[PDB]
This record gives structure tokens, sequence and C-alpha cells, in this order.
């Protein structure tokens, strides 16, 4: 069995998150057992996960030890018929939202938090003391059990958390105490084999869930080397694991030997002896990689993502309208901030031109605060992040990449795939082996929107351009075929 | 059904609880159902109830909570063969102690403390985190099962605690905030009939478990008037209860009317309305009090105690040695240290004399101090509690009361009942009623030690006299007899 460990899924799945998921469909294919392994606890995973996986190719660590590891939504329950007519409680209303503040006849007991509208997912409620202090919070999960209760000292501090099985039985506690005024683990004890089991650390407790999992000839790959690192340093080398690399490596990528290794990555550069080997995506990573490792451990170039059939509409382009699009979360490496000045100074020889952003993260309040000041409330659009962009790439005309560092671009093989050629910087890695300048979209000069501005121009005035690169463009998405990849991860298992 | 609320059983009986028993035996034999409600939470209410009453004679509030009410000591469990075998711990032994640190490969643990040397009883076991913080505390029932898990704050300060059933689930949590360095309850969670309860208090919660307990033609008797007054306040008037005074209603007994009534019983006298009846042991009583309460609710004399068949031998006197007995806890208020002098200055007139003072309370120490410093080693002995003095009355001389303050005295009919005659200060209640001077023993002028020394010295003298009190001492024990009481039981309640 082959397990990839990493820490959750989002409600919006990040570039981690698709790229494991991406794996377990190839290995599904290919007909070799995998499994998504989740350490994070997150009581929200099983809706987060819906329309990706199914449970039974997922574990969470925490589900695991809460013996709700492959449970599905149980009926829902009328929280607020319960209140009212089971409990003969009194329900005031808070205004704008989905909360309640719970009474027995003009005592305050408790404070309702739901998710929907509807009031049919309960999130949290709040336990107050004779006095109206926060005492206990309730947390549920979206499946609907009571899943953690938070016990609190002083100013709202959390002391310990006790997770329950749906049952209600006890199956962990966790004690904490502040340091640098946040609440750090001190204690874990573990109720499993019908047994107590003690850990200081949610490192530990990782490792010692890791080794029940673990039979015989099955393989692990670290996905989130931050949490993932640490726990595989506490296994015994005898289990097999691979490190996977998401990302560059090093926090300046111009200085491939005078620079430090990135915190998220220092810890399995350290133990480099457990891992098995080591996986990025791009050959030119494999490269540097192996150099500053002085090849003490094998270094494979595995990418990411892979091309798939397409039965959806490609490149049919209304020749009136320009649609350019980013397909990048909002966040500042990816510096979206340039592609709307892009777009400033571009509406005036190419006016009925749209800008189409897709993604969320942070950047989204800043972003918009530009396409408002500089009046492209009609030209720039920030969709909302959206899986089966496919619709979304067939009048496509470009995409652009205005980032720095990005490893393997996800979202660059995905527009090469709809035949959409992409306008890139020069970065590491990624665009440097996905585009070809002339072939399908330009690789451009870090940082330099001049470049970036004179090419995108040059594209949209000539289509017998964007046709020729939007060919290539499919051309270039082949290589990395859903079989490609599948032998290529079957090649790789074999040999390990 | 009727109830006789106290608080517990101690190790040694208080005269609250003997009484109590007494009650509920005479029930037993008059055929009435009767059970004892005992409120205060204790581990050990098994083995302190095992030698009196069955565990169906008697509901814990917190037992009854804890579907652990009528439950047995289960099969006894090698917790330390656990520990080593089955857990791969290591146990270092404390010196001198039953106790234990358990280690795990070096990490401390827990630290484990047994009530016996055989290590059959696990009394706590104490938990440390990382840094060896004692995070939480495990109570152990003397009956085996895990009773109540405590969360400690701060300095060890008590958080909350969680009473668990002996199966293992949740059936009540308690949230303390800190209140003049000591805690105080704020809420209490009760999972009782597939519902959640809260209160603020332990007497709301004392008043929820009554109308539980409650069926339609069941009676009360509030006797720790402290804890059970407050709680049937809050109780129905619909439910009948009534007041039993275990003592003395006043701070100064000689101010019948400028005197305030005692801090214990000051909330059923606020609330006289609340209770049917108000039951005392002495005519005395039920004429001060009657008249204190200006006659708002009917008052009635049942004394605590009642004189049984005599099936040990009586008076066996050793003609050549003198037996004085004190059968009286050893409190202040008992005055024993006057026993001690009166011993002191009468060896010389009669040596071979002991005083055997049968009780334990917490003047052992400044008691043993005395007989030590007077050189009385062997002439006085502090005898420990002991049920069943019936052997010990056997060659008794006299009984002393020198205490001051008494209401009945069990001790003191016990000891008419195996004819041994009583010299006591003449005060309120009880002495004046069951002694009459040159009848059955002799009442003394308070506090005035050389009427006590002079009177008991006389006895010593003519064996006459002793012989002559022994016999009425029988007579004034008959008056007492267990069917005056079964009768005098029966028609208070069949009146109500």
């Amino acid at each position: 069995m082959n397990y990839f460990v990493g820490n959750s899924l989002g409600v919006n799945l990040t570039g981690i998150e698709k790229a494991i998921i991406n794996r377990l469909n190839l290995f599904k294919e290919m007909g070799r057992p995998a499994q998504c392994v989740f350490l994070s606890w997150n009581r929200y995973l099983y809706r987060n996960a819906q329309n990706y996986i199914t449970s039974s190719d997922y574990i969470n660590m925490y589900d695991f030890f809460q013996e709700a590891t492959y449970l599905e939504r149980n009926e829902p329950f009328d929280w607020l018929s319960y209140w009212t007519d089971e409990c003969h409680y009194t329900l005031k209303h808070v205004e704008n939202s989905h909360d309640f503040r719970i009474y027995d006849q003009e005592r305050f007991l408790m404070y309702a938090h739901f998710q929907d509208p509807k009031y049919r997912i309960l999130d949290y409620v709040n336990h107050f003391d004779s006095q109206r202090r926060k005492v206990k919070r309730d947390f549920y999960d979206v499946r609907g059990f009571l899943s953690c209760s938070r016990i609190l000292v002083d100013k709202q501090q959390t002391l310990c958390e006790f997770f329950y099985n749906p049952e209600g039985d006890t199956k962990l506690e966790k004690y904490f105490s502040y340091k640098d005024g946040k609440p750090e683990v001190q204690k874990i004890i573990v109720y499993y084999a019908n047994k107590q089991y003690f850990f200081n650390n949610e490192t530990e407790l990782g490792a010692f869930f890791i080794k029940q999992l673990y039979q015989h000839g099955d393989l692990f790959f670290s996905d989130r080397n931050v949490y993932t690192a640490p726990i595989f340093n506490l296994t015994p080398e005898s289990i097999p694991v691979v490190a996977v690399l998401h990302s560059t490596h090093i926090k300046n990528i111009d200085a491939l030997d005078s620079s430090p290794f990135k915190n998220v990555y220092k810890a399995m550069f350290e133990n480099l002896s457990r891992y098995r080997a080591i996986i990025v995506s791009t050959e030119q990573q494999k490269l540097d990689v192996e150099k500053r490792i002085n090849h003490t451990i094998p270094v494979v170039n595995i990418p990411v993502g892979y091309s798939e059939t397409i039965d959806t509409p490609v490149q049919t382009l209304d020749q009136r309208s320009v649609k350019l699009i980013s397909v990048a979360r909002y966040s500042p490496e990816k510096q979206l901030h340039q592609q709307i000045e892009l777009i400033k100074r571009l509406v005036s020889y190419v006016p009925k031109i749209e800008l189409h952003m897709y993604g969320f993260g942070s950047e989204s309040k800043k972003l918009n605060e530009l396409i408002q000041k500089y009046g492209l409330e009609n030209h720039v659009y920030l969709r909302g992040f959206l899986s089966n962009l496919d619709q979304e790439y067939s009048d496509a005309y470009l995409s652009l990449i205005t980032s720095n560092m990005e490893g393997f671009s996800l979202a660059l093989l995905e527009s090469l795939a709809h035949g959409v050629p992409v306008i890139s910087y020069d970065i590491k890695y990624g665009p440097n082996e996905l585009i070809t300048s002339d072939f399908n979209g330009y690789l451009i000069t870090k940082n330099d929107e001049d470049a970036l501005f004179d090419k995108v121009k040059y594209v949209i005035d000539h289509p017998e351009v964007q046709q020729r690169l939007s060919k290539g463009s499919l051309a270039k998405a082949q290589q990395y075929s859903k079989a490609s990849l599948i032998k290529q991860w079957d090649q790789f298992v074999r040999l390990i």
C-alpha cells in the first residue's frame, strides 16, 4: 500500500493538495493500491474531500483514533427543535448570523454557531457558568458527531481539549501550557488497542499513527515536509519513506550554493539518509538538488501534474473580444498587481479586453482595490477559485504567470492542455521546462513588465501567432500525458 | 418510601451517622420501607457502610448519577503487573509508602498511590506533562472503577472534575473558579435521562436529585440541615420533608431567647413552613424549640438511640481493679482533659485504676501528651473508636461525660443499657432526661471538677451504690426500648 502523507485538504485545494490527489488518481488507473494520509485535525475534511476523493481513499490521523475513519454524514438533526421542544430552552437569534444564544428561563447557558443559514450544520456551542465566563467549547464534525470539547482558563486560553468518537467515548486528550502567549501541547493521552498511550508532542503522535498504518511492503511519501519529515525521523528506518519536494528548495533560488534550505525543507535535508529517494517536478531541480545534496540519496523528476483527454470545447475564440486569464491563488508571490497594471495600460490598444483572475487567497481586497482604483470594474474580474475550469479555458486567448518562484506550475500545464498558450516571467522551476518562447507562449525576463506588456500586446495583435502557439501548446501538453506519468510512477515504485 | 438524607458515613461513624443508621434499623423491624440518602461525593462510602448497612439500604447522590447505585466491589486488579508486564513501564517504589512513580524508559508519567500495603486498593494516579507539571488527577472508587478525573491549573488548583460511571462514560462535569484562594463550583453538567442538565451550585444539584427520588406518598427527613435544608428550600412544598435536629439549636444554650440559631440550623429556621414537623431527642428541646419557634410548626421528641437485648456479659466486676470509661469522640467540646486530670489526682486513693477512652478525633495528640506528662501511661488508654463495645462495657464500673453541650447522648443510653451508671455534668440536652442523681449515676454541676472528683471517688468507695445504680441504669435503659421507639416512630409517620 502506498501512502501520500499531507496535512489536510482546504475548502479551496492548494498546489500540494491537488498534486497529492493527482498521484492518487494515477495510482487508481495504474491499478496499485494508494491512500492519502492527512495529519491535521479538521472536522470539515469530509465536506472538503467530497468532490475530489472517497472517504476510503483517505485516512485522517484524528479520524483513525476517533474510530471515525470511513464514517459518512449521519442523518441531519434539528438542534433548534431539540432545544425549544425537548429541552424547554428559549432561542434569542443573534442578528446578521447563523448564531443563537440559548437560555433556560433567563439563565444564559450557551452560544450556538451554525455554518449554514438552513441551521443544519452545527459548528460549535460555547458553555458559560453562573458568572457568564466562557468555560468550555464543543466543536462538531461536519458529519454530525461532537468531535472535540475544549476547556478554557483565564482569558479564553486553551488549557486542554478532549477528542471523542461519534458514540461519545474519549479517544484523545491534549494538555496545553501557554508559551509566548500561545497554547503549546505538553501531554497527549491516546486510548487505542484497549490501552493508554503518552506523547509529549503532536510529532510523537504522528510517529505512533504511522507505525499503526505501516505493514511490511508498504511505502510512504512525505508531501508537507514541514510536519511529515519530523514525524518520519522518529520512525524506524525499516519503514521506507520517499521525500516529495513541492517547491523551490532554497530561500533565494539565484544563490544555488550560498543559500540556506527553506525552514519547511530543513528537517529532511538534515536527515537525508532517512529518505529512500527524493522527488521534484522539474529536471532542473533534480540536477540542482542532487548537486547540493552531493548525490547522497537518489533524486527523480516526476511532474505533480498531467494532461488528460479534452472533451470540452478548445479554442472557440469570439473574434471581437480578448479574454486573458490568471489561474493562481491570490498570494503575494504570484504578483497579480502587475497583471492589473498590464491590463491598465493595455485597454486603450484593446478595449473590450477582459482579465479573469481565478483563485482565492489573502490579497483579494488589495487586488480588488486596484481594479476599482484604475476604473477596471468592467475589464478585470476576481472570479473565485473553481475546479473544472475547462469551460473557462474555452474562450481564453492567453494565460499569464507573473510569479517569481513557482516549482512545477499545475495551472501552466492545465493551460497548454486546453490549447491556451502562456506568457510567464522566465523563472525556476517549471515555466523554463514547460514553455519554449515562440513554441507555446513566451518566457519574459523576471519583473520586466514592459517586456511583458510588449509580447502580450504583440500576441493580441497577430492571432496567426496565438493559433500557432495554441497548437504547440497541445503538443507540449502531450509530453505530460496521463500515460507518461502512470508508467513513470510505476517504474519509480518498482525500483523501490 | 421514607428517606433519611445525610452527607455521608465516615470511617468512624459520627453521632448523626449512628442516629440515621438506628432510624433505618427500627424502620427495618417495623416493616416500613426506608433508605439512607447521602449527598457527599465519597469513593470509600462502600467500605465505610459495609459493617452497618447494605448497598440497597442507601442511595448516594453521585453513585445515582454515576449509575453506580447498588454496585459491588468488582474483582481485584493487579495494577503493578498491568504497568510492568502489559504497559512495559518500570515502577520505582517510594520509600515508607504504598506509592509508586511510573516511568516509560526514563519519561516520568504518573505517581500512583494505593490505600493498602497489599497494593490491591488503587487510591489515585497523578499525571505529568513533558515538564513534570501535575496536569490531571485520577481518583478511584474503593469498588475498583475510575470515579473522577480532576484537571489542574496554575498551582495544582482545581479547574474542573469529571465523574464517570464504572463503564467509563462521563455522567457529571464540575467547573471551578477560585474565590478566596479556594475552588468554588460555578457550573455543573449532568448527563441523565439521555439529556443534558445545568446547575450553578451543588444545592441545585441536590434539589434535582431529590425530585428524581421522590414519588407521591414518599416522606423525607433532613439530618445534616447545613446542606439538606438549602436543598429542600428549592424543592416543591408538594414534597413532604421533616426536619431532624441532631444537637442544641442555639450558640449559647443558657440564653434561651436572646441567642442566635446555629449557622448549621439557620436555614431551616428561616424556612420553617417548608418542614412538615421538626424532631428533637429530648422533651426539653421540644419545649424549648417550640417556644422559640412560637408553635409555627409541630415539634416531636423521638430519641436518636434505643436499648436492645443484652446477650453479652453485664457487670462482671473484678473486685481488685476499677475500670472507668469515656465513650466520646476526642473533640474539644467533650473536655476529655478534665477526665485525665480527674484520674491524675485519683490514682493515690485508687491505684490499679484504669480509664479507657473510646473515640478517635482531632484531640488525640493533645490528650496523649497529658497521659504521658502526668505519667499515666499504665492507667489511661486512648482505645481507638470501636463499634460493638459490648465486651468493653462488661468490666466498666462507671461512664464519664464531661462535655458542655451534647443533645441526646447515644453513648450515655448505651452505658445504661449495659448496666453501667454514668457521672456527667448537668447539661442540656440528654443527661438531664437520662440521669436521675442517685437513681442511675449522678448529675454534677458544669465544669465543677471538684464535685466531679468527689462523686466519682464516693462511687468507687461504696460498691453497694455502683450495684444499686447499675440496676436502675438497666431500668432507665428500658424506657428507651427498641419497641418504645418502633411504635413512637410508626405513630409519628402515620400522623404525617
